[PDB]
């Protein structure tokens, strides 16, 4: 129980203490500071590193970031870099991490921080994971917690399960439905009508519902989908 009280007494007594002279303001204040890389650079990581870096809101960041980072993301992680790098790296992290408990720490790190890193990572994950339920027993938090204009917008116009799954931000709900909408509605062959009606209208129609429908554009989708599937 020492990671609980050591924790929280040199959190509650540096960030009560610090923000209250001459040699021992300064002597405190660089004591603590100083003394704070070599606790935040090996359970304790939560309540000490955002104590410590959320209380006070060039050598020993650059040397305890370098080394605190090359060897918790060599050594292995996800609450040293996370916690250490939110007070090039995502792909060669995430790529080498996660290339040899690798989807808490690819999705965190990754998403607690574009296009190339979000539609590789986002895109290889359904091929790589899929290759040997995929949103229910993988649950990305980087496509929910970080960027979703981009991707959704313009992967919109395998889609449906992450699209419906994880857009459950008007903005992009309003151009995505309506600019897929009315491309896909307009510029009509039964893989992009049923994709991207069964896709738009299940993404689209999931307290959403009733703010939105007030259900007069429904009529096309169930009646052109229902003439055309049951008339071919």
């Amino acid at each position: 129980l020492t990671v609980a009280s050591l924790e929280a007494l040199s959190g509650l007594l540096k960030l009560f203490i610090s923000y209250f002279v001459g040699i021992g303001s300064k002597l405190l204040d660089h004591l603590l500071a100083w003394a704070q890389p070599r606790t935040l650079q090996q359970s304790t990581v939560q309540i000490i590193v955002a104590i410590l870096d959320v209380f006070h809101l060039a050598h020993k960041f650059m040397n305890d970031l370098m080394n605190a980072l090359l060897y918790l993301e060599n050594n292995l992680p996800f609450r040293e870099p996370l916690a250490k790098f939110l007070d090039p790296d995502e792909s060669f992290e995430y790529f080498f991490n996660e290339f040899s408990e690798i989807t808490t720490r690819f999705v965190y790190f990754v998403g607690l921080d574009s296009s190339l890193r979000a539609k590789v990572l986002e895109s290889l994950p359904r091929v790589r994971g899929l290759l040997h339920c995929v949103r229910f027993s993988n649950l990305v938090d980087l496509c929910e917690s970080l960027e979703e204009l981009l991707g959704e917008l313009l992967d919109a116009g395998v889609c449906l399960t992450l699209k419906r799954s994880s857009n459950v931000f008007q903005v992009d709900q309003g151009f995505e439905t309506l600019q897929l909408l009315y491309i896909e509605y307009f510029k009509s062959l039964g893989h992009e009508k049923v994709f991207n009606f069964i896709d738009k209208i299940s993404k689209e129609g999931l307290f959403d519902d009733f703010i939105f429908n007030e259900k007069c554009q429904d009529i096309p989708t169930v009646q052109q989908t229902l003439d055309t599937i049951i008339r071919m």
